């Protein structure tokens, strides 16, 4: 990533590692180490991601939003 | 929310996303992105919520308390 | 507690809520809100506790140690 | 460890406790308190480790990398 990784990673049901970074991005890493996708937020992502029962990825950000991102990397909603 | 989301979200058995915020509130978000309820504490909620076997939501706060909130948003107790 | 609760709580198999505090203590709270025990460490407990398969409680502390505490509140070991 | 343990521990399927430290190292502790191995990173490990379905240990670090370490302590990859 392009910033300090304070956030703690979470693993999906297929092995995908989700973690946020201080570079504002939420990363989705494949189990082989190759990047799946990255989602940009308005602030550093100190918050640790969490995965729901349907594979959605929930994480907060320093930009005051709680982001909900689909496993394809597209934004579902944000509070 | 009205503050940086440092706290990390937790998902209940029905999909409800629980996360604290630096605006002193503990938020309960529905899986569709609409707010269920919010509980106000005396300080920023850096602590990440946790869900017990009965659906209770446990989270700490900068106000020195460990809050226990019922899934309806009403305070159970606080230590 | 006597300090900001930055650490995130963990729930044991019987409902006991374990969380650290900035007052150096690791707290064990009963599901009814009454204190079970508290274990003193040499520094603030920002680290979030974790429970092993045998009910042990693992948590770090600002005093550089990784504490292992038995569910009765007595120290097992510390690294 | 040789630094403040801000990171939160994780337990593997055999009881091994994984936690990072502000001394740049990621520690693997046996359930008896004896050190299994330690992996050095370029910065403090505030991030909390996470274990995949195959026993891999994922953790971030202040050095901007998301580390993937095999349970034997050898580096799998890093993003």
């Amino acid at each position: 990533t392009g910033g300090s990784v304070h956030s703690s990673p979470a693993i999906g049901q297929d092995g995908t590692i989700y973690v946020g970074s201080n570079d504002h991005y939420l990363y989705a890493i494949n189990p082989n180490g190759k990047l799946k996708w990255k989602f940009e937020t308005g602030g550093s992502v100190h918050s640790s991601p969490a995965i729901g029962q349907d594979g959605t990825i929930y994480v907060g950000s320093n930009d005051h939003y709680l982001y909900a991102i689909n496993p394809n990397g597209k934004l579902k909603w944000k509070f």
